[PDB]
């Protein structure tokens, strides 16, 4: 069996509702306690298991409330969640995969017996929107250990992303004016390794803004894709396999993905 499975077998609905199974706490993680971040809200189940643990980097000019929605949701499916703010709104997206790094650092080791309890530290995953995206890029080229990234409309200089090993799933969105997906999202995508598990998923009628915004499709795949990678959960496989291919622009991905 799946040991880290969690929460009943998946359907459209459970994925696509406001909140999954679990009932959700917050903790502060102040500018006091947070070395190497600016702080940030840890989402964890009120549920006493252990779980995988995401970071999650806004963008530039972003605080941790442009991100919030995503992280309490994600939470509410069974995962251990901090949004983070960086150490200034400028830092860059490097700085940002850093910051990522000191986040899931903070969970494991800094945090509550509450939260340090509810996290599996084998089992760690980061996402961010636009620069923090980058960052979220990357944190995986450097950390092959971390189980799932989700990089969100994300905005890079760096186009080359050949190193990571991560099971990465980035999220664009067509009409993105501030990371276009022809300069950003897409070749990020396309120079990911054929042999890892990834996809690309283009939202259709979206601006760069789209994750900021509560919404169904962003937070059913983030879900499904954590559940993938971060629990091993095949169960969640038929959700990303072969995918959307309306709402959804495009999606594309190694499906099926290795087991």
């Amino acid at each position: 069996a799946n040991p880290y499975e969690r929460g009943p077998n998946p359907t459209d609905a459970l994925l696509e509702a406001r909140s999954g199974p679990f009932s959700v706490s917050e903790e502060r993680a102040s500018r006091f306690g947070a070395d190497g971040f600016g702080g940030g809200t840890i989402y964890y189940p009120r549920e006493n298991n252990t779980y995988g643990a995401v970071a999650i980097s806004p963008g530039y000019t972003g605080t941790q409330a442009s991100v919030a929605w995503l992280g309490e949701r994600i939470a509410s499916h069974g995962f251990v969640v901090i949004t983070i703010d960086t150490n200034t709104t400028l830092d860059q997206p490097d700085s940002r995969a850093r910051q990522l790094n000191a986040a899931l650092d903070y969970m494991i080791n800094d945090a509550s017996s509450a939260v340090r309890s509810r996290i599996d530290s084998s089992r760690l995953a980061v996402m961010g929107h636009s620069m923090g995206g980058g960052g979220t890029l990357r944190l995986a080229s450097q950390r092959p250990d971390l189980k799932a990234a989700i990089p969100l409309t994300p905005w890079h200089l760096n186009k080359n992303w050949s190193s990571v090993r991560v099971p990465t799933l980035i999220i664009g969105a067509d009409l993105d004016t501030i990371a276009p997906v022809l300069t950003h999202a897409r070749p990020f995508y396309n120079s990911l390794p054929t042999s890892i598990s990834k996809a690309y998923l283009e939202l259709d009628g979206a601006t760069h803004f789209a994750p900021n915004i509560p919404n169904k499709i962003i937070g059913k795949y983030s879900v499904a894709w954590l559940k993938r990678f971060v629990d091993n959960d095949t169960r969640y496989t038929q959700f990303l396999c072969p995918g959307p291919r309306g709402e959804v622009e495009e999606y594309r991905s190694t499906c099926p993905f290795l087991e």
